[PDB]
């Protein structure tokens, strides 16, 4: 599924993601809009094999089992898989525990390199929230 902006943002609010941990609600649209572009079928494969999963790319080195990822955790305790599905909240959940681990919100490169230190505010201006 292909979210929109607002739609998105919602559904992330409505799932506590609003200022959890100190990030307000427009660091996590910037984050997944240059991540997958809000597209929850996202995949991208990492030069270490491991692959990136769903709107927020969560990597299966760490975060979840795709079975083949030799050597990897599956810190989430989830399929790679369900990172896919059209209800964002399995990658929620596992995003808040990501977040949640030291390096806040550093450990998504697209947040650090294109959200962080920007008017992330602008992310949800307009929507109905
Ligand atoms: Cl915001
Ligand atoms: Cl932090
Ligand atoms: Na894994």
């Amino acid at each position: 599924k292909v979210f929109g902006r607002c739609e998105l943002a919602a559904a992330m609010k409505r799932h506590g993601l609003d200022n959890y941990r100190g990030y307000s609600l427009g660091n996590w649209v910037c984050a997944a809009k240059f991540e997958s572009n809000f597209n929850t079928q996202a995949t991208n494969r990492n030069t270490d094999g491991s692959t990136d999963y769903g709107i927020l790319q969560i990597n299966s080195r760490w975060w979840c089992n795709d079975g083949r990822t030799p050597g990897s955790r599956n810190l989430c305790n989830i399929p790679c898989s369900a990172l896919l599905s059209s209800d964002i909240t399995a990658s929620v959940n596992c995003a808040k525990k990501i977040v949640s681990d030291g390096n806040g919100m550093n450990a998504w490169v697209a947040w650090r390199n294109r959200c962080k230190g920007t008017d992330v505010q602008a992310w949800i201006r307009g929507c109905r929230l």
